[PDB]
């Protein structure tokens, strides 16, 4: 019943119906595993179709206390307190949780989303004001007998997430799993990164500066400058075939072809080795154009097919993005301090190349590959 339970735009998030107050209260919330607090709008604001009313809700408590969160891509201030929530198609539970009510936000709330608020699936450690404000699967696994792990299965878009389990029909072949490095974020390690086939032949800290991260609220694969400027040198020779602005590498500009002829094959398989539960292996998970290269909607260019570049630059390290985790089943097993990974029912696939999870691989490197 918690199949397709994820619903969506483009580039724009994933999000999970949600109920919020007594009596509930229906909110459309993107799930977020790069952040870790849970907040939903409750004022009005241009983009929001509905919003929280907490002078509706008897189980309401303010906690007297002002938030402010700022992410990557906008921000919000809101007031803390805590209330009833529900997931109407996740496991049949009412939590007592903490919710931020966003009465400020800049850049945050999208025209046409669909979405009201936002789930921080990440740790204490990281919540706004301070890890003392307990994330919401934490009180969800405090509260009820559901197990200390979810998954997500991203995929108008759609997809799933199964709160307290695996749900084995939604992936094919093995579950591999690397280490969750530290409890903030969903910390990784990646150890080794291919451009078809090819090293990029870097120092593999390189890739851990200075953390590398799974997140479901941020679109993009996200490089370090060092590794972004190697892997776009490296997409650019492997599709030489074609040349393109200088604005589309940026992420500033579209390329479009004729609707049908997009030139799959000219662009590379993207391989990101990760950390193995075993001194020095790793294993490998593919990436395809089709992942890297978004698609932007638009009637006006729909004689086109028309694409941003998903790979951009980060300062805060590598933020492996929706559209590295899309046709991939993404198991967050909390209570194993470990993230698996496997090929998802919707994998991304032609008739030449597939998404894959492989390995297990072996380095004769004894280097610790983080950062720090
Ligand atoms: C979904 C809307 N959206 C589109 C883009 C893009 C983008 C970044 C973000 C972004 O900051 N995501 C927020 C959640 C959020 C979701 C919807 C709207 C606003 C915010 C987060 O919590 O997940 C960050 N997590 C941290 C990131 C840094 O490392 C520590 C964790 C969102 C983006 N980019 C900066 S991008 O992917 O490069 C360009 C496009």
């Amino acid at each position: 019943e918690m199949v397709d339970n994820l619903r969506g735009k483009s580039g724009q998030g994933y999000y999970v119906e949600m109920t919020v107050g007594s009596p509930p209260q229906t909110l459309n919330i993107l799930v977020d595993t790069g952040s870790s607090n849970f907040a939903v709008g409750a004022a009005p604001h241009p983009f929001l179709h509905r919003y929280y009313q907490r002078q509706l809700s008897s189980t309401y408590r303010d906690l007297r206390k002002g938030v402010y969160v700022p992410y990557t891509q906008g921000k919000w201030e809101g007031e803390l307190g805590t209330d009833l929530v529900s997931i109407p198609h996740g496991p049949q539970v009412t939590v007592r949780a903490n919710i931020a009510a966003i009465t400020e936000s800049d850049k945050f709330f999208i025209q046409g989303s669909n979405w009201e608020g936002i789930l921080g699936l990440a740790y204490a450690e990281i919540a706004r004001p301070d890890d003392s404000l307990e994330p919401f699967f934490d009180s969800l696994v405090k509260q009820t007998h559901v197990p200390n792990l979810f998954s997500l299965q991203l995929c108008s878009v759609g997809g799933s997430m199964i709160i307290g389990g695996i749900d084995h029909s939604l992936y094919t072949g093995s579950l591999w799993y690397t280490p969750i490095r530290r409890e903030w974020y969903y910390e990784v390690i990646i150890v080794r990164v291919e451009i078809n086939g090819q090293d990029l032949k870097m120092d593999c800290k390189e890739y851990n500066y200075d953390k590398s991260i799974v997140d479901s609220g941020t679109t993009n694969l996200r490089l370090p400058k060092k590794v972004f400027e190697a892997a776009v040198k490296s997409i650019k020779a492997a599709s030489s075939t074609e040349k393109f602005p200088d604005g589309f590498w940026l992420g500033e500009q579209l390329v479009c072809w004729q609707a049908g002829t997009t030139p799959w094959n000219i662009f590379p398989v993207i391989s990101l080795y990760l950390m193995g539960e075993v001194t020095q292996q790793s294993f490998r998970i593919t990436i395809l154009p089709q992942q890297y290269l978004r698609p932007v909607e638009d009637v006006a260019t729909s004689q086109d097919d028309c694409y941003k570049f998903a790979i951009s630059q980060s300062s805060t390290g590598t933020v492996m993005g929706a559209v590295i985790m899309e046709g991939f089943y993404v198991v967050f097993d909390r209570a194993r301090k470990r993230i698996g990974f496997a090929v998802s029912a919707c994998h991304v696939h032609d008739e030449f190349r597939t998404a894959a999870v492989e390995g297990p691989f072996v380095t004769l490197d004894m280097e610790d590959c983080g950062y720090n």
